[PDB]
């Protein structure tokens, strides 16, 4: 279990060391922490979300040695990189007007990873 | 009275009142979001209440705007992820930037009726 | 070969292979969930991929079953599948609000086959 | 009379009803540091901050003409507190626990909800 830390604006790519298949990476104690426009702090455990991204390649034919967070925006780590229900989901931040109020909010992602 | 609208991929989608009055009074009906996936298949979803909820969100604003714009944090124009169809284009299904890049050429359209009450 | 199914409100919904084979080979097409809301309006959503995912979930099971059943358990109801903005947890958040949906209709139609 | 934050705790099988003391409008209740905790069928622990979920439930009454003096957690099943009462994405959501056969594996999982609540006050 090696630790990792990413800050707002980082490109987050989890890569195996020997460029073996990323489907073998597992995660532990992963916390995503962000602020809302009012300045309050929020965090959420995203360990299973990450583990499911790795398991996503479990039955692939050309499995890669990496995966990268970001969605259709290929955007770097930001306050919406993971969902905390009731806080930063689609129903709470539903428009571009609202989402713009969030553009300077902080975001961080820490945790442990290993190959199994 | 009900007036149609249509948007396609790459459009900025802004709903505005003709009276520069509160957008909170705009209502929607038979709104359909349609998109393709990377295999070329077709998917659609009724998004009427999503849009109605967006307008209703200004019901209590002290200085309510006369418009609202679709987009999320990307400030992205209409794309295949502008509305969620569960099991197809949601975060669990499209979870990494690698998988999402396979969608960048998928088409998307949004059509429906809007009026002011 | 594709084959149609229909279920109505209150049905237990169990998709099963005919040959006691592994339910992970079932696939679905043109699956539509339909329900009414408290005001009586009709709502539909395509749940084909949701149902395919429920079958594909069993693909890596050591002793896979010949069936799966919808629910979390309650028979088919207006909340069996989510239509965002209409019947999700954000919109129907409390038991009190959910009570107004007690008599809402619900139906599920589609096609299934084994691959 | 004390007006600040006051703690609550519910556990599995409890009917969870939040209520004002004077039968006034539940739209004025607010929440802070609310945590939903549950186990999974493997016995691992999971927790999630549900403070805004609870605040949105109270705020959802703020426009009713005749608001109630309480609301109850539950959903269509009118169920008491259980491992599925709040969603932790990727652990207990519809995509992760998609069938009755899978959900049945969670029947004996424990769950608790704790937090702070206060009531907004208006004056003349």
């Amino acid at each position: 279990w090696s630790p990792f830390k990413y800050s707002k604006g980082n490109t987050v790519t989890f890569k195996t060391p020997d460029e073996s298949s990323i489907a073998y990476m597992r995660f532990r104690n992963c916390v995503f922490t962000f602020t809302d426009p009012k300045g309050s702090l929020h965090s959420i455990d995203v360990t299973e979300v990450l583990n499911n991204m790795a398991k996503g390649f479990r039955d692939a034919q050309n499995p890669p040695s990496s995966f990268t967070l970001g969605g259709h925006c290929q955007a770097p780590l930001n306050a919406f990189s993971f969902v905390l229900p009731g806080v930063n989901d689609r129903a709470t931040v539903a428009t571009a007007d609202e989402a713009k109020k969030w553009e300077n909010c902080d975001a961080t992602l820490t945790g442990l990873q290993r190959i199994i």
